[PDB]
Formats: C-alpha cells, structure tokens, sequence
C-alpha cells in the first residue's frame, strides 16, 4: 500500500545499486554484457534526474497550488457586506488570473511525468530485451551441454577399453613368467610360450597406457568444456534475475507514472471548469453571476479534493 | 564486493553533491531575502507570514 512516489523512488535508488558487468571470460555472452552496461548506464541517468530534479519540482508545483487554493478557498458569488461591484469583479479576475497560471502549472508537470514515463518506459523495454538475449543464451548452452554428457558417456568406454586391456597385459606377463620359469627345467616350446605371454602381456601394458593418458586427455578437454559452460549458463541466469527483477521494478513504476499522469490531468481539466466558470461569472451582471460563482465554488472543492489525491500520489 | 561498494560509493558522492546543492541554494535565497529586505523591497510585517 505504498505512494506511487516512493514505489518510483525505492525503483531509482535500485537502479543506481545496478552495477556494471563483465562477461569477459563468456565469449557467447559479449554483445549481451556491452548491451545491458548501456541499459543500464541510461537508466541510471533517468533515476538521478527523477531523484535530483522531477519528484523535488513536482513537490514544489503542488504546494504552490496547495497555498494558492488555501487563500482563495471559496469565491464569494453573492456581495458579502461593504464591498463595490468593481471591488469584487477586480478579486474575482485577479483570482481568474492566478487559476490560469495554475493551470499552465499543472500542464507543465504533466509533459514532465510524460517524459518519465517515457524514460521508465525505454528502461523497461531494454530490460526485457537483455532478459530475452540472456535466455535464449542460456537456451542455447543446453543443448551443447547435452551433447558433452553424450560425448563423456562415449569417452569412458575407451577408458575402461584401456584399464582392461592393462589388466589383462598385467596377468598375461604374470602367467608368462610362471610358464617361463616352469618350461625352463628342460621343454624349449613352454619356455617360448611364457616368453611370448610375457611379450604379448608388456606391449599391451605399454599400448594401454598410451591410450589412457590420451583417452583420458581427450575427456579432460570435455569435461573443461562442459564446466565451461555450466558457469557461462549460471552466470547469465544470475545476472538474467537480477534484470528480470528491474524489469518488474519498472513496470510497476510505469503503472505508478501513468497513475500520477491521470492525476495531474485531472486537476489541470477542474482548474480550467472554475476559469471557465469564473469567466462567465464577470461578464454576468445579476443571478446567472451568482448560478457560475457558485459553480465555481463548486469547482474549488474539486480542486481541493484533487491536491489532497496528488499530495497522497 | 569490492566492485559493489565502489558503486555504493559512487552513488552517494551524487547524494553528498546533491546536498551541497541545496544548502547552497538556501544560502543563495537567504542572500537574496536579505537584499530585496535590505533595499526596503520586503517588509518585517510580510516576510514573517511567508515563514509562517
């Protein structure tokens, strides 16, 4: 239940924590990163003159308006007691004439809550753009990352063909050696046949490890990659809430905006009804004079009731 | 952290410059209801229902 003021204003000093990002190390994510630092930038600049200048000038015009309508609370329509015609033809233009100043007022600060809206709007709209670059990233990513899993499920297999084959090689040459040693009591083709096992048992342990520190150096590259990726990923789903966070902030300030918008649109509509009323009270002379004035008077209460609104705004 | 304090910072140099623009500017205006009284332009009896 707070002010459309203090939602904009708690929004702004939001936006000035926005802290400028580098996704260096992320190659996918450079035009994305040099794009929200821009966004970002420009917001920035929307805030500091909402903050320094729009809300304290706004302030300012109401309570002009605020003690203007305060000393002219009611226009006296009828002759009070003791007072010429002229006299009081003479306070009613002056008053007419201050009300017009008014108006021009209340003109002026509803152009100024258009260029915020359109400044909040701009901001809003950029926000969405990187939320949506930043996913569809991210999107992409996924079906990479798939493919490496696939890839590091093919890789093991080898890693285990090697394992195996340097188990194996290891128990050839054991059994080898046992023949070997056997077939060398006498029996020269058990002899050859444990050499041969013992052979056979070294260059598949020697083949294998070849293959496993390359195997292995193949899947390392992947498995890099993979990680690579996952941070690249996460990096950008962090930085995507934290947007997408602004880009709410923003939204709701643009809802605030048009809100205020209506309001100060409202009060410049009931200030031109009481000139209008006022006007036709002048060139009046007896009881059509008094019907306008106290329409006006009317009019004040409207005018009154709006300030409370835009003071609550 | 160090990068989120340093925006910290930033942004209230902008606050701490901001203040030293209003105060200035209610210097500036005292100056200025100083001279217009000074001249004989505002008056004891009016000046005194504005800050009313």
């Amino acid at each position: 239940q707070s002010s459309q003021a203090l939602h904009i204003q708690t929004y702004c000093n939001s936006v000035r924590q926005q802290i400028p990002v580098d996704f260096g190390r992320f190659p996918n994510l450079r035009e994305s990163e040099r794009q929200i630092n821009t966004g970002l930038g420009a917001a920035r600049q929307h805030a500091e003159h909402y903050l320094k200048d729009i809300q304290p000038l706004i302030i300012r015009n109401v309570t002009n308006i605020q003690d203007y309508f305060e000393t002219q609370n009611l226009i006296s329509t009828v002759m009070p007691s003791g007072a010429t015609k002229e006299q009081w033809l003479s306070a009613l233009g002056m008053v007419s004439d201050k009300a017009k100043e008014y108006q021009e007022v209340s003109a002026n600060t509803r152009r100024t809550i258009g260029s915020l809206n359109d400044k909040l709007i701009i901001d809003s709209n950029n926000y969405q753009l990187i939320v949506v670059n930043l996913n569809n990233v991210v999107n992409g990513n996924n079906g990479v990352l798939e493919q490496l899993n696939r890839d590091i499920d093919g890789i093991n297999a080898a890693i285990d063909g090697a394992i195996a084959g340097i188990v194996v090689g290891g128990l050839l040459v054991i059994g080898g050696a046992i023949v070997t040693a056997i077939g060398a009591v006498a029996s020269t083709p058990v002899v050859m046949g444990g050499i041969a096992m013992m052979t056979a048992g070294a260059g598949g342990v020697i083949g294998g490890a070849i293959v496993l520190d390359k195997s292995l150096s193949a899947r390392e590259k992947l498995y890099r990659d993979r990680s690579q990726l996952n941070s690249e990923v996460l990096v950008a789903s962090q930085i995507g809430s934290g947007y997408r966070g602004l880009q709410t902030q923003a939204q709701s300030a643009v809802t605030a905006a048009t809100q205020m918008n209506n309001a100060w649109d409202s009060l410049t509509s009931e200030l031109e009804t009481l000139n209008a009323n006022l006007r036709k009270g002048i060139i009046d002379d007896s009881f059509l004079r008094q019907l306008f004035l106290t329409a006006s008077q009317t009019s004040v209460t409207k005018v009154l009731d709006g300030t409370k609104i835009i003071k609550q705004q």
